[PDB]
């Protein structure tokens, strides 16, 4: 299956890409909200891992605009861990929301769970 | 025209109701997000003044769920005045966002402007 990893930090993108590859997923990457929508349209990923941050609001907007056309599963990843943050991510269309720093094994388990149910 | 005023503080609702009545609008009021959706469905207001606060997220949700079915103009009113707050209110479907405390004359002017363009 194909995963699009949207992350504006190259070090974190690289860790998730490495771990997802090791599980047998094909990985496409995007580093801002524009590349995220472009890759979403062109690559039709089976799931999207979306960090909230490039700048504060762009992840939420990416998820919002994807949801206009597609039910593709979205797992939001973010250092922001407040109730507001989690609640708003989910209400705007994320299927899950995981905080950083995260466990690589838990992330894999959550991606699997999302793909099973979709 | 008919305005639905959604405000969880009775003193502020009463001021807006008084001022809107004085301009010749018919006013319906709601005091939480449940009553807001109920009144929206039953009364079909021409415009909605929505305060963000009952609890923090419910105004945003009200606007979000109204926008599933209707293009009715929404003016959000809130003591929260940060960039994030204004930006997220508008992205979730508000047509305008006005901070409290507000000028009664400016509010009237903004309601008129919204109704003209709708």
């Amino acid at each position: 299956k194909k995963i699009l990893i949207v992350d504006d930090e190259k070090p974190i993108s690289d860790i998730i890409k490495f771990n997802m590859t090791k599980e047998g997923y094909e990985v496409v990457t995007a580093f801002n909200g524009r590349e995220a929508l472009e890759q979403f349209e062109a690559e039709q990923p089976d799931i999207i891992i979306l960090d909230l941050m490039l700048p504060e609001i762009d992840g939420l907007e990416v998820a919002k605009t994807i949801r206009k056309t597609s039910s593709v599963p979205i797992l939001m990843l973010s250092a922001k861990d407040s109730e507001f943050d989690k609640v708003i991510g989910l209400e705007l269309g994320a299927d899950d929301y995981v905080t950083k720093p995260f466990s690589n094994r838990e992330l894999q388990a959550r991606v699997k769970a999302l793909l099973r149910r979709s």
